[PDB]
DNA sequence: TCTTTCTATTATGGTCATGCTATGGTACATACATTCACAAATGTATGTAAACGTAACCTCTGTAAAGTCATTAACCTATGGCACGAAAAACCAA
């Protein structure tokens, strides 16, 4: 129990919401915890921060979207949260690897 | 040895219930005591005082437990300062 209960609301809340992207007022209210309530845990649970975890989740979540044979690839970075292409663009500092070559794997 | 013509007790119901009540007389004289009904006195009786004790009973000071508020410092919004991770510019390979 660490400020009663917010690891089992922010799994919660990352599952069920939209692409709409996370930050400190957007997660700080309806979360039912504040900037320290999110501070601790991000520090020991977790130990990295809000920028890179959320994009590695966006990441992860796409590497199967791509491989779902899609051709709107403009369209699967916005479903997901990245309200821009050059910013997705994120997977060259991650994967070194091609938009396209991985969309043809 | 046996069936008719006489001499005497049982029997047939109560339910719905009725008024106004007696009917003739036929001797006294002594007698002695049981019983009812009142005088008057006893005896236990009832109702009026007076003494002790606690049914107590409020009053007041001391012991005790319960709400609150002096400390003091634990954490917590702030402030300044330094990494950190994203976003765009740049340049190289094909």
């Amino acid at each position: 129990t660490i400020s009663a209960q917010v690891i089992d609301t922010i799994v919660e809340w990352i599952d069920d919401n939209l692409h709409q992207p996370l930050r400190i007022d957007d997660i700080a209210r309806h979360a039912g915890y504040s900037k320290w309530h999110l501070q601790r845990l991000f520090l020991q649970y977790k130990g990295e921060s809000l920028g890179r975890y959320i994009r590695e989740r966006k990441l992860l979540l796409a590497a199967r979207d791509l491989r779902d044979t899609d051709q709107r690839v403009y369209d699967i970075c916005l479903k997901y949260g990245f309200d821009s292409q050059q910013t997705f663009t994120v997977f060259t500092r991650t994967f070194n690897q091609p938009p396209g070559a991985y969309r043809k794997e």
